[PDB]
């Protein structure tokens, strides 16, 4: 499993990026400073505020997230993410 789409803007607008693997730094990889919305097409993920899986964490397991408040965040600051492997 594991498939996720991240967007530059809220409600699924803007530049989109689809990935199936962990990302230690969204800026290095996708060249985005913030994540305004996303869709977890398959799997469960952990969103992190800072690169290298650090800072504040958010759980992304639902199908769609239109705005950052939907994953429990007060801002669109997300700089790394990874699949929850059990």
């Amino acid at each position: 499993m594991y498939k996720i789409q991240i967007f530059e803007k809220g409600d699924f607008n803007g530049q989109m990026h689809e990935t199936t693997e962990d990302c230690p730094s969204i800026m290095e990889q996708f060249h985005m400073r913030e994540v305004h919305s996303c869709k977890v097409l398959e799997g469960a993920w952990i969103f992190y505020e800072l690169p290298n899986y650090r800072g504040r964490q958010y759980l992304l397991d639902k199908k769609e997230y239109r705005k950052p408040v939907d994953w429990g965040a007060a801002s669109p600051a997300v700089q790394s993410f990874r699949r929850i492997v059990e």
